[PDB]
This record gives structure tokens, C-alpha cells and sequence, in this order.
């Protein structure tokens, strides 16, 4: 079975797949006919993430993945390639404390990132897509900045090898987060005037991780309906 | 996916990149009506829609002029029906030919939006310029900023009405243009471009599908660069 | 020092453009500053005088050549070249648009008496926040853009380019905003409070020094730390 | 007797980082003239005595002082040291550095390490006078080479931005100054086939001045600059390079 413009055969990792966007980019990987492989930081989210798989008719599996340590990256990938093969599609989603959090989660996309090239540089394919935080202020403009940079410095020291790294910068999407007064005033901000859907954002991961685009690299599409807070 | 049952206008349709949108929204479903400065170029546009089974038309069109735009737009409303994916493709011309550029950009953009208002629905995608000295850079970097600004703008004004408003910024591009540019110079584009390649018209293409399709419903004001990893500022 | 130095001021007559051309003034040169009118032309030269600087007031439409042509040889001939400009001029898309042309119109007349001292400064002063957000932000791109190539097309001649992009200032237009209001925007200001005409104009009196010389394409925000794209 | 000085830093402690040569020596030198009090700091005892000794021939009053921006011992030392001699630095230029695979990512990611720790060092000392000005210094102008040029610049403007946010309430500014290509002593002995290659990108035709840059933050550090906060101010001759 060999295929053709299309992610099938392909093996994917989403971290963070448990629920809102995260699931919701499982699952159109899968409907794209990626194996996809989500991970939860617990292990009743990674059963969770099984059984969700299984009940859209996915080929993959639920796993238990801490971001934030060499020893469960290192393992859980051994673990992937021993019974599924090396994953080439890799999407990261997992006031005056901005500082630390966002140098946080540029050290899991870091050690995530590398982590997984060796195998994509044996493939000379590759996705490596990071998706950015909801929509205090602060925190938000200091993460997408961080975001965007790491991105485009990623996607130069791995352009030679035929890897894209990319990066999808959501506005305001309804998930269980953001389920009055406040939410008519962000409304008013949004050219759309409605909320984004998950699945408007795995529409965008799915895009990106297709052949379609191989010449998108290092690139931050932002899917806020055209609200643009920076 | 599925752009079946509409129609498409991609102006600069007759080679390179504007050819490429043109078969792949097709490829996609949609009808597609390309447009020419020239009566030879709309005509070949017709031959190529149909040696590749696109249902569509060639078509005269200048973008500098109001009088041109009124009558095309009447023209394919009447035999085809109304355009909801619209794709846009001496001294001081910095200056001077970008924002008579735009003036373009926007005549096009106002005709065709009385008919995605009335549809609450609604494409247009903007592409800026190829990479292709002194002179040269300052233009480039001009029209770049502008493309971006006014896509930016536009969305904003446009946006209630359930229309996007994207644009595109190509990198260095195989086309025609591109094949012209003296050796030194391409190999020169070649080691300041992180894949290492130059991108295929195609490529382009794919985004711009991307971008009419329901699945981009949330993009807007956008401009998604296609550069293989080379940004410039 | 600004020593026997000739400034050209647009829009002096009010709010951010009398403080530049007091400021610029301070910094001793001579300031010619422009209004519409010849009664805002005349407070013009009466406030300059009040503060002790040596200059003019003038009756300038930036939107027209011949009005440009003809402020131009009359300051030559009376006071010299101005090497220090600062536009302070000027549905989103024909306003936008019209602005540019008259930066651009004003700029390439006194472009000619730079080149010919091989200095010269223009600054550009961009809108103050108040459909609102979308001209806002077109017009800053607009600005930022135009600056940056304007700044490499006179670059090699010893002029530098630059603009000065606003936040929420105090002037007439924004002491009529209800209090509500008011305190809305004054939440998005990091330093919680508005800006003062002053202000913008310490920033345009430094890019005109010597010691900006090395400073030119840019756009220094002056918005208290509150920043939209 | 008692000379009063009427210059417009006059009053104000000034520390600046790296400031041994080049373009944190010019920063030492602008301030000092614009009348503040100048500490300049180097990691070496040696470096710090060079440098009281080049404000002395420069007549400026401050010192020179031995400081580590990587390490929270020497930070909190050095500040009271300051404090106790000679005031609370009011005035802070990060010019100190950083380096010692994938260097875009762990250099960048230090540095910013020390430019976070050192400024809130000193807001204790600014939010206590509501009054400061912090100014940040990016490096100055390969294929990897440009990763790292980049993604430092791209860093310093956002932290630039997020710090300007986190301290606009006690009337503190935090800018950044981001230079680009700079006369110094390695350029200077540059073949002219290599130093034509580079003027040739830059709009003005000319190497910048490290006091071109020093102009840049003096004026930031006055009053006149009290609305500007968040900024990265470009002092590249017109070199836009992203
Ligand atoms: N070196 S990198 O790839 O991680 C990177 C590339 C480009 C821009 N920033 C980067 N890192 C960064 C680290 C901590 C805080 C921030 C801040 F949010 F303050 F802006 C940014
Ligand atoms: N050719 S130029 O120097 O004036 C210029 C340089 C750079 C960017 N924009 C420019 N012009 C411009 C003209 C009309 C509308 C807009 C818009 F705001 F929509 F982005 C921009
Ligand atoms: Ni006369």
C-alpha cells in the first residue's frame, strides 16, 4: 500500500490531545489518514485520547507524555518507533509572570523538536507545527512573540534536511475555557464577529502538514477571524 | 476541499503563478475565469482551462481601469454568475507604481464585494510580487508593506459580511521571470533560502487553494508568506 | 544644538505641532510653522514670539504643488532652506492614500536644498489614537512604509527619515472622550496615563540632532507602552 | 567652594554593563557628560579598574566594578555595594553579554536569563522612587550566523515589550536599542574588498559610531523620553535586516 498527496502512512504525534484544539487536530490528521498518536500528561487522559481515536475510526494510540522531561521524550519515542515507525508529523500544543512561562514552553518545543529530527532527517521529510496560546495581555503578546521567533529560527537551522516548521497563532476559538458582558466586548473586537471553531484550527495544521504546502516554512498563520492584538 | 458550484476570477492568469491558481482551482471544482491584458493571452487562457477540463473563460481585462472592470464583471455575471473568489495576481517608482498598484487592488476589490455581500460570502486573495538590486530592493520591500497593510485594512472593513481577505507573499519562484535573472544572481538567492530550492508555481497554488476553501472561513487578514524559509525586511 | 538651523513645521497652530515647533525653537533654530488659515498663521507668529523664537508663521496646503512651490521660494528668500521638516499634515483608503501623496509631494520639493547641503532631516508624525481601528492601522502601516523607502532613497546624501507614531496624547480631539471611555484606554496604557504634546515633541527634537544622525527608516512609538498592529 | 552642575542627567546613578570598551565604554562617556554618575561594570577586576581609570581622564565621577549579570550572588552584592556608597541606581543599560548545538536557542534564551534578573534587581530601587529607565542593548551585526543575529533581536524586542508592561505603572521606561553595523576594532582590519561589501547594504554608506549609539540612550535616559516605553529604537543607518 503506497500513497499519493495524501498523509497516509504517515505517523503523527499531537501533543496535548485530550480535549479543544488539541483533539480537534487529532482527529483531522486522522481524517486526513495520518496514524496519529496523542499524548496527555495522565494516564486517564492518554485512555481518553484511545477512545476518542477509536470511536472516529482512527489507527493510533493514546500515550502518556510529560514535555517538560528528556526521560519521558527520549522514552516515549523509543516506544513509538519500536511499534509504529518514526512520527514525521509533529504538532506541538501541550500580569508579571510571563517570563518564566514562556521560557518553559520554549524549552519543550526545543527538546520535543530535536528530539524528533533525527528521525525526520533520516526521512529527509518533515512537519514540526506549534500552535500558540488562546486568547494577561501580556502573557499573550510576549508568548506569540516567542513563538514566532523560535519558529522561524527552527525552521532555518532545518530547512536543508526538507523539514518545515511552522506555527499557528489562534485568536479567540470556543473551547471550554471560554464558555457575557465581556464576551459581547471581544466580539466587538473580532472583524468576524464570532468566535473561531477548533476545527477551523486544525483545518489550518492539517494544510500544513500536507506536501501542499512544502515551500511554508517558518511561517506564523494567524487564525483570529482578523482580530489582531500584538 | 470542495470549491464546486463556484466562481472564480484570478486576474494575471495567463503563465507562471496566476496560470497555477487558475488550474488548481479548477482541479478544485470551481469555475474559473482568467483574465489577460491582451486578446492572444485571454485566448490561450481558454485553450489551457480546457486542455486541463476546467469549465471557464478567457477574458480581456485591464485592473487600471473602471471602465474595463464595470463591463467584465456585467460580462461574466450575465453568462456565468457572480464572482466569489476573487484572486488579485519613472522616477520614484517606489512610490508612484506601487500605489497606482493598489489603486488596483482596490477598484477590483470594491466591484466584485456588491456581489459577495449580497451571497454573505466571499474570497479575495491578494499576490504580492516574486523575488527578481539598488533600485530593485526598495520597490520590492515597498510593495511588500503595502500588500500587507492594505490586506490588513481591507479584511477589517470587510469582515462582517463573512468575506476573508488574505494575501500571499511568494519567495523566490521558478517562473519565467525568474529563469532570466543572470546566474550569479539566482545562485546568490539559492544560499539565503533554508531548503535550498526554488519554490514551484504549484506551491503557491496549493495556499491559495487552501485559502477559498471553507476550511480558512477563520483566516483573515493574513498574509502567509511561501518563501522556503528566506524572510526579508 | 539646532544653531542656524531652518525648521519647517506643518500644522503648528495646535496640540502636537505648536509643542514640536516650540521644542525645535528651544533647541535654537529658526522655526517656520504653517496653518490653513491665515488667523491660525498669525497665532502662529504671535505664540513663536511669546516664546522667544525667532521664525514665521505661514499659510501652507500641503495638498496642493502650487501652494507648496510658492511657501518654499518665499522661505529661501527671506530665511533660507529648511533641512529640518516635520509633517504633522493631513473610506479608509482615499484618506490614507491623499496623506501619502502630500508627504510625498512636500518632501521631494525640500529634498532639493538637502541635497544641495548634503544634510537634512524629515520627520514624519504619524495619527493619535481616537471604522477607528481600521484607518488607524492602515495609516500607520502607510507611514512606517514610506519612511523606510523614502530613508533609502536619501540616504546616501546625508538625510535621514524617520517617524514618530503617537498613542493616546492629550489634545482637543481626545479632551472631548467621555470619561468612560477615557478610563477604558487609560487601563491599556501601561504607564496609565495619556501623553503629553511635549512629549512627542522631545522625541522629534532629538531624531533632528546630530546625535540621531545614525538613526534613519525608523518609527519611534511615543505610546506609553500601549501597542496595536 | 561648590560647583553646581546644570546638565540634564545631573543627579541620577547610572550603571551600565560591559562597560570596559566599545560601545558600553561610549554609554559610560555620554551619561557621564550628561552629568550623571557613572558605574561601569566588568567580569574581571582588571577590566574594572580600566574603567574607573578611563571616567577619571574622562572626569567623571563614578567606578568601576566587578560584576557577573549571570549569577544572583554577584548581582545582589553589587547593587548593595551601589546602594550603599553611592545611591540607588536609577538608570540601568544591560550592554553585558553572553555566549561562553544550536546556539540561536541556549545563548539567546541566557541572556535573556540576565537581562530578566538583573532589571528586577533594580525595581526595588525605581518602583521605591517612581522614577526609571531601563535601556537594552542588542548585539551588533553567516547562514547560522544570521539565525542567531536574528532570533536575539527578535528576543530582545518582545522581552523589551513585555518587561515595558509588567513596570509602566511606577512611571519605570524599558527600551531597547538595536544597532547595526558598527565601527570597532575588529572592523577596522577588515580588507576594504569585505568592508565595501557591507556598506553596500547600508543606506547612509557608513560604518555608525559607537557614540552614534550612546546619543541614541542618552537621550532615552532623560525626561524628554518619559512617554516612550516598550520601544526598540534601530541605529543601523537605515540596514533593515530580518
Ligand atoms: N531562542 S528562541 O528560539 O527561544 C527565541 C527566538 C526568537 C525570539 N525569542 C526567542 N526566545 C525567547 C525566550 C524567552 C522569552 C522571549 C520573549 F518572550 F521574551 F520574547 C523569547
Ligand atoms: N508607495 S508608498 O511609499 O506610499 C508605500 C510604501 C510602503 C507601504 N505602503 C505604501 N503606500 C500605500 C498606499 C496606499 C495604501 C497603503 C496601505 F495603507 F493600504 F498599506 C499604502
Ligand atoms: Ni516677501
Amino acid at each position: 500500500y503506497f500513497q499519493s498527496m495524501s498523509l497516509q502512512g504517515k505517523v503523527a504525534l499531537v501533543t496535548g490531545a485530550s480535549r479543544g484544539i488539541g483533539q480537534a487536530i487529532a482527529l483531522e490528521l486522522g481524517r486526513l489518514g495520518a496514524v496519529v498518536i496523542g499524548t496527555a500528561t495522565s494516564a486517564s487522559g492518554a485512555e481518553k485520547i484511545a477512545e476518542t481515536l477509536k470511536a472516529n475510526g482512527v489507527e493510533g494510540a493514546g500515550l502518556v507524555l510529560d514535555v517538560s522531561s528528556d526521560e519521558s521524550v527520549a522514552a516515549t519515542l523509543e516506544h513509538i518507533q519500536q511499534h509504529l515507525g518514526q512520527p514525521l508529523i509533529v504538532v506541538n500544543n501541550a500580569d508579571d509572570e510571563w517570563f518564566d512561562v514562556v521560557n518553559t514552553n520554549l524549552n519543550s518545543l526545543y527538546r520535543l523538536s530535536k528530539a524528533v529530527l533525527r528521525g525526520m532527517t533520516k526521512a529527509r521529510w518533515g512537519r514540526i507545527i506549534n500552535i500558540g496560546s488562546v486568547v494577561g495581555q501580556t502573557n499573550y503578546a510576549a508568548a506569540k512573540a516567542g513563538l514566532e521567533g523560535f519558529t522561524r529560527a527552527l525552521a532555518r537551522e532545518v530547512g536543508s534536511r526538507a523539514i518545515t516548521v511552522n506555527a499557528v497563532a489562534p485568536g479567540f476559538i470556543d473551547t471550554d475555557m471560554t464558555r457575557e458582558a465581556q464576551r459581547e466586548a471581544l466580539l466587538g473586537q473580532i472583524p468576524l464577529g464570532r468566535l473561531g471553531q477548533a476545527e477551523e484550527i486544525a483545518k489550518v495544521v492539517g494544510f500544513l502538514a500536507s506536501d501542499g504546502a512544502a515551500y511554508v516554512t517558518g511561517a506564523t498563520v494567524p487564525v483570529n477571524g482578523g482580530m489582531y492584538m500584538s
